[PDB]
């Protein structure tokens, strides 16, 4: 069963603005996931203090980077909090709790597309380089889901079976054509180093067979 669902008008408009505004500094994509899943292993992290066994899923509390140039995707996965299918259509579907309104005033304003993550929306940033994102979640209050979204108004939710994770969140980057080189190696690592080095979990770059 495939659920669709329209994101709320001011989400729509704020990917509309990430795809079509002309903004070559694209690479703080990266930085701006890697953010996402800092927070989300700090939330585990805080919660498993008081509560040992919400890391029955898991104890590892890490970052997994892996580029995929057969398939042309760059997928970013963490061991964090995860979201429930009501944390995942909030969160995604949703202003929520994110600055999605100060954003688009402040890019009429004077303000850059670098800026995003100040307006919790960091996230759609992906779509800088990517035409179609999968997100793949597993919260500990809840089954697996795949979330994803080609833009254009709509985003499909469904349960995601056969390959399980602990816990956490992996975001899958299927990139544009144009934007192969955030499959290479040396550019990871060039984009970790400027953006992400200061991160307190480990950041593990996968290696391509
Ligand atoms: N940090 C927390 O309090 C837990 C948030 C849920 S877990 C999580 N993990 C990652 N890697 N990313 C997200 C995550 C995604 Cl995928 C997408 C969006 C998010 C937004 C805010 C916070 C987190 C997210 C708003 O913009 C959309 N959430």
């Amino acid at each position: 069963e495939v659920e669709t669902f329209a994101f709320q008008a001011e989400i729509a408009q704020l990917m509309s603005l990430i795809i079509n505004t002309f903004y070559s500094n694209k690479e703080i994509f990266l930085r701006e996931l890697i953010s996402n899943s800092s927070d989300a292993l700090d939330k585990i992290r805080y919660e498993s203090l008081t509560d040992p066994s919400k890391l029955d899923s898991g104890k590892e509390l890490h970052i997994n980077l892996i580029p995929n140039k057969q398939d042309r995707t760059l997928t970013i996965v963490d061991t964090g909090i995860g979201m429930t299918k009501a944390d995942l259509i909030n969160n995604l579907g949703t202003i929520a709790k994110s600055g999605t309104k100060a954003f688009m005033e402040a890019l009429q304003a004077g303000a850059d597309i670098s800026m995003i993550g100040q307006f919790g929306v960091g996230f759609y940033s992906a779509y800088l380089v990517a035409e179609k994102v999968t997100v793949i979640t597993k919260h500990n209050d809840d089954e697996q889901y795949a979330w994803e979204s080609s833009a254009g108004g709509s985003f499909t939710v469904r349960t995601d079976t056969g390959e399980p994770m602990g816990r956490g969140t992996k975001v899958i980057l299927h990139l544009k054509e144009d934007q192969t080189e955030y499959l290479e190696e040396r550019r990871i690592k060039e984009i970790v180093k400027k953006h992400s080095q200061f991160i307190g979990y480990p950041i593990t770059l996968f290696v391509e067979k």
